[PDB]
């Protein structure tokens, strides 16, 4: 089997991407944030504290003839950005782009933190990291991909995120028309439960390529590109007037600037992030200080190849017995 679904930016900055997902019988369609950096499929629901729901579409398990309470199961997650959610668990039928999994753990939120409430466009998350990170207790549950894997034509999914435009998540096949040149594959460590890999280096603008190993995670659920302070400083030094602002929470730059591109290495191959992808707009409405899309990972504890990086590529998440990651230009 295969599936194919369009993923759409939630706003004009590509802060996140939402993909429609069918849950239950009859189908209830929710717009979920597909997140290769976590492993829980959780939704706003009829059980979510009412004051914490503000415009989201909810899953109502009592209206699904295929929903079953997973007795005794609870979940609770805290994300790297400080947000969180928790609740109980149903199993139900979940379909993405024509690909159906029966008995998928659907984690129903009883509580969500303010950042979730305040984002009316995101109805929940669909985790696509390794199932070892799933938070359900006392019986850990599998991701949608893990459940689908054996039935897929090939044990893969691909992320093709757009810049200020829709893109695609495919399951079970590689669309050879969606990228240019060849796909370069690189090793993955699953030791921390992430799609963790090692970039071979970087360049800033038209500058020379610096060969240096950068361990990090391919994370569709993180907006920006978080890299070591040395790398980030070298980038922003090429933008007149750019500076790290402790009050704002990262590097800012004059909105009048033209940003240089940023290149990262995948083996001997190179992915070029155009400068415009690194512009996250005014820090507050009307400001002439703009927020940068490349930021320091110092104090995160891990480097993160988030949407800024991934949207410059066609990315293969290869879930074969030994997982790997593939990147192509597009």
């Amino acid at each position: 089997s295969t599936g194919s679904a369009t993923t759409t930016p939630i706003d004009s900055l590509d802060d996140a991407y939402i993909t429609p997902v069918q849950i239950g019988t009859p189908a209830q369609t929710l717009n979920l944030d597909f997140d290769t950096g976590s492993s829980d499929l959780w939704v706003f629901s009829s059980e979510t504290t009412a004051s914490e729901v503000d415009g989201q579409t909810i899953y109502t398990p009592s209206k699904s003839t295929t929903a079953k309470l997973l007795s005794g199961a609870t979940w609770s997650i805290s994300y790297g950005d400080g947000s969180s959610s928790s609740g109980d668990v149903y199993t139900d039928t979940v379909s993405v782009g024509g690909l159906t999994v029966t008995g998928q753990a659907v984690e129903s939120a009883k509580k969500v933190s303010s950042s979730f409430t305040e984002d009316s466009t995101i109805d929940g998350l669909l985790g696509l990291a390794f199932s070892t990170l799933n938070t359900v207790s006392p019986t850990q549950q599998k991701t949608f991909f893990d459940n689908a894997k054996a039935s897929l034509d090939s044990p893969v999914f691909t992320a093709d995120l757009g810049y200020h435009a829709p893109g695609t998540y495919n399951f079970g096949f590689i669309d050879t028309t969606a990228y240019t040149g060849s796909i370069t594959y690189t090793a993955v460590s699953t030791k921390q439960g992430f799609w963790e890999w090692t970039s071979t280096g970087y360049a800033v603008g038209s500058g020379t390529f610096k060969s240096t190993s950068i361990d990090g995670i391919a994370d569709t659920g993180t907006t920006l590109l978080y890299l070591p302070a040395t790398v980030v400083s070298a980038y922003w030094a090429q933008v007149s007037g750019a500076k790290s602002s402790s009050s704002v929470g990262g590097y800012v730059f004059p909105c009048s600037a033209t940003l240089p591109s940023f290149t990262f290495g995948v083996g001997s191959a190179r992915i070029v992030i155009p400068g415009d992808y690194i512009d996250f707009g005014p820090i507050s409405t009307g400001s002439s200080s703009c927020f940068g899309g490349i930021q320091s990972s110092a104090g995160i504890g891990i480097n993160i190849f988030g949407d800024v990086a991934l949207k410059a590529a066609f990315v293969v998440f290869n879930g074969a017995t030994t997982p790997t990651l593939g990147f192509a230009s597009k």
